């Protein structure tokens, strides 16, 4: 498994490698398709985000190169910090959730950071929406109101992933828009 | 029902009146007896026509009492908005300070802790899960000072 760093994303040019990385656990998105039922229908280069790439590298399931240079975890992580806003808190939740066995996808279509899934041999579940947060970052009422808006929009489960960048621990707090 | 304004609180000197106001729906706290009502409770009861208030001769109506609340009590506007809305919805609303919140709401349907907030407020992620009773639930009372509408959002400390 080898991938090319191109800006803020990682390109998987080999289709076999692509289909394999995707089979592993629904990583990346193929170019031109939105979301493949199976890796079987993937025929275009697999595109991985830095968050996904950095995870896979750390998992030893992927090597990354940037025009000759071989970027390891320390370097890739650092690039994520520079390129991607909120990279630290986003990777912390991505990793933690991924490490716990959930299948983590982008949650932007739903107005959140991630779309977390519980899957297994012949088992698919509804997507939990997670929004990563820096425990200290001050949230406004307008943002908090924006939260409870994305929640009862696709009426799924909205969840805040509060990360401590020091100890790396994570506190998950879910909230619903109530109708007192 | 007549009550005296004494600073930021309202005194109910008559014990019958006291016991009645308390029977109504658990309003005020006795000094255990004179029933002591907070401006938030007093202003509500006045508006409900269930209580008259006096301040050394002067008869204070809703407009004046409300204004006094604004002057005396910090966050009075957002606190009364949630108090009233919740009370108007039939919940029994008590102080929630013992629990580190504004109110302790009791449902008479099928204590919830609520913290009233203004649309311009800014709470940290660790102020939230921080304290109330979280690390159970804590309900956020988000108030729009313009239209006076209120959005309630509850959140729990999860264990993913
Ligand atoms: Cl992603
Ligand atoms: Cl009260």
């Amino acid at each position: 498994m080898i991938g090319e760093l191109v800006k803020d994303k990682i390109l998987i040019k080999n289709i076999e490698d692509a289909r394999l990385i995707y089979k592993m656990g629904y990583y990346g998105k193929p170019i031109g398709i939105s979301k493949p039922k199976s890796a079987e229908e993937i025929n275009s280069e697999l595109i991985l985000s830095l968050i996904e790439g950095v995870y896979l590298v750390k998992k030893g399931k992927l090597e990354i190169v940037s025009n000759g240079e071989r970027l390891d975890f320390e370097r890739l992580y650092q690039i994520g910090v520079t390129q991607i806003p909120r990279f630290r808190i986003l990777y912390s939740v991505y990793e933690d959730l991924r490490e716990k066995g959930y299948v983590v996808r982008s949650g932007i279509k739903y107005g959140a950071d991630f779309a977390v899934y519980t899957i297994g041999p012949g088992i698919e579940h509804a997507p939990y929406l997670v929004i990563a947060l820096d425990e200290n970052s001050q949230i406004s009422s307008n943002e908090i109101l924006g939260f409870g808006r994305v929640s009862h929009s696709t009426r799924k489960e909205l969840i805040l992933g509060i990360v401590n960048l020091t100890n790396g621990k994570i506190r998950y707090i879910m909230f619903k828009w109530l109708k007192m």
